[PDB]
């Protein structure tokens, strides 16, 4: 008897999962000639790649959970297995005798790198090796064919190109195992009854103490939840116009549903499935970009130019990148990574990043322009790193896409356009509740000064409780000052380029 072995790596759902169905339907048409090990592998290389903050690790706690609960309701589970990929497929290949291995596949290079090792081994054994392009809606492959060998490099090109080709059949979940028998242990199983099973919070955050309050819990179970409500207003869907919804809400003005994208928690294809019938149901509705549907193109615009570039998350050696001397200073990155700059709305915006793993989409313009172009000249590549550290829906490719973006490095190039850290929050939080809420210590302050605390005098400071240099920082630059020279220091920057 051989086993059929589904690796989940993104994909951490049961639903519209082709690798996984194939899997489960030949268990059904071939019984009791077939195991089956769904298996996740905590890599302990990744770490060496990227950074992980305790929030984000609580959120794939949560997801292998979910997952491995959601498993054993079509009588299989998730066995997690530690080690690294080189090391352990070689083993079990061999102690499973494996007869074919499925996958989604990624464009990451990490992810690149591994699966050729992963397939090189797997035709070595004469393991069956089927991969399915499922975390995107279209494959960044076929765009960039299409696109005669290059990836689009406007949005509205991107738009072009996709619309051409065929929307894939989005799947359900598998169909139950019938009679299948809980495989053999193996040589690990046998010296440890719990080798596989799904590691506790205590195995995978280090750092409790950094854990932030729990709101957007992992798993399949709870992105279908989630978007099951977001659509449950199909007028607030259908007319979704991303520009105007705040980023300073108390509550999320967006769906969140990034950190279940991410992970594949939730199919973008059966998101973009359920967002078309919205839009066929409301005659009035918005168009990309704007719109909910713009929102996931964006998500496969960035995965195609993501996947023609293996640097894009540098500014080195990356073909859309303008080269810009950005300038270290350890200490304002520091306090812009701490929220500790003196300006509240940014700061504001840092805390909350911190404590939940989540902020608006402009919200992440705010503190990213601060960084790079707009005030403190840090490279982008510094901000992306704070953020792959924070967010919950870390992406490899639209954390790098929107930095560069934000830094006017690709994509976006009118560097004059400058977000003022005092100006732009107050459109949509003209009495600050926002950053009462996640910089406290100037909840006294009133709606006319809470943005520019520096405006108090001191004996106001003093009544409010929160004396500037002593309970809060006094700013760390001038940005009337410094975004004008930031300007200067862009256009030279285009010049030299240009040039070039
Ligand atoms: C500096 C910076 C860094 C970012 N890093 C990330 C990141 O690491 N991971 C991430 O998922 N998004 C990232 N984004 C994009 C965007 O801000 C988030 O996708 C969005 O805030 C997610 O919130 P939401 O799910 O409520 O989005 P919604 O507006 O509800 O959109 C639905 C989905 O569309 C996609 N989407 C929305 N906006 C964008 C966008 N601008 N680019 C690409 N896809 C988009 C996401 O999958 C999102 O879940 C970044 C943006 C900036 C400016």
């Amino acid at each position: 008897r051989s086993t059929l072995v589904h690796w989940f790596r993104k994909g951490l759902r049961l639903h519209d999962n082709p690798a996984l169905s194939h899997i489960f339907t030949a268990a059904n048409a071939a019984p009791g000639r077939y195991f089956v090990r769904p298996i996740f592998i905590l890599d302990p290389g990744i770490l060496d790649w990227m950074q992980v903050g305790a929030n984000r690790w609580r959120f794939l706690q949560q997801t292998l959970e979910d997952l491995d609960n959601q498993l054993r309701k079509l009588n299989s589970r998730l066995f997690v297995v530690r080690g690294k990929p080189a090391e352990v497929f070689p083993r079990i290949f061999k102690s499973w005798r494996v007869e074919m291995l499925t996958f989604e596949t990624d464009i990451e290079p990490y992810s690149v790198t591994r699966d050729a090792a992963v397939q090189k081994l797997a035709k070595a054994e004469g393991v069956r090796v089927e991969t399915h392009c499922s975390h995107t809606i279209y494959n960044p492959e076929l765009v960039i064919a299409k696109n005669l060998g290059k990836a689009p490099i406007t949005y509205q090109k991107f738009l072009g190109i996709v619309e051409q080709l065929k929307v894939p059949k989005v799947l359900g979940v598998p169909e139950k195992l019938k009679n299948m028998p809980t495989p053999p242990k193996d040589e690990v199983e046998q010296k440890d009854s719990a080798a596989y099973d799904c590691p506790t919070m205590k195995q995978l955050v280090k750092r409790p103490e950094e854990l932030g309050p729990n709101k957007f819990p992992g798993g399949e179970t709870e992105a279908l939840r989630r978007m099951e409500e977001s659509l449950k207003d199909e007028i607030w869907v259908a007319r979704f116009e991303k520009p105007n919804t705040a980023p300073n809400s108390l509550e999320p003005s967006t769906t969140v549903l990034s950190p279940y994208l991410k992970f594949g928690c939730l199919s973008a294809r059966l998101f973009n499935q359920k967002l078309k019938e919205i839009i066929k149901r409301q005659p009035k509705h918005s168009q990309p970009p704007v719109s909910l549907i713009g929102q996931l193109m964006w998500r496969e615009f960035y995965y195609t130019v993501a996947a023609a570039e293996p640097n894009f998350d540098r500014m080195l050696g990356n073909v859309y990148c303008m080269q810009i001397p950005w300038q270290e200073h350890p200490d304002h990155l520091e306090a812009w990574t701490h929220g500790r700059t003196g300006y509240p709305f940014i700061d504001a915006i840092m805390r909350q990043l911190r404590q939940e793993g989540w902020i608006h989409h402009l919200a992440r313009h705010a503190v990213a322009c601060f960084l790079t172009r707009g005030d403190l000249w840090i490279s982008w590549e510094e901000g992306q790193r704070v953020f792959e550290q924070l967010l919950l829906d870390q992406d490899w490719a639209l954390n790098a896409g929107n930095w560069m973006w934000l830094s006017a490095s690709a994509f976006f190039h009118q560097y004059f356009r400058v977000y003022s850290p005092v100006a732009f929050g107050k459109k949509t939080d003209p009495q600050g509740h926002y950053i009462r809420k996640y910089v406290p210590e100037l909840s006294k302050y009133p709606a006319g000064c809470i943005y520019e605390p520096w405006k108090a005098s001191l004996v106001d400071q003093r009544a409010y409780g929160c004396v500037l240099g002593t309970d809060y920082p006094h700013r760390i630059v001038k940005h009337e000052v410094v975004h004008k020279e930031n300007i200067k220091r862009m256009g030279a920057a285009y010049k030299v380029n240009r040039e070039v």
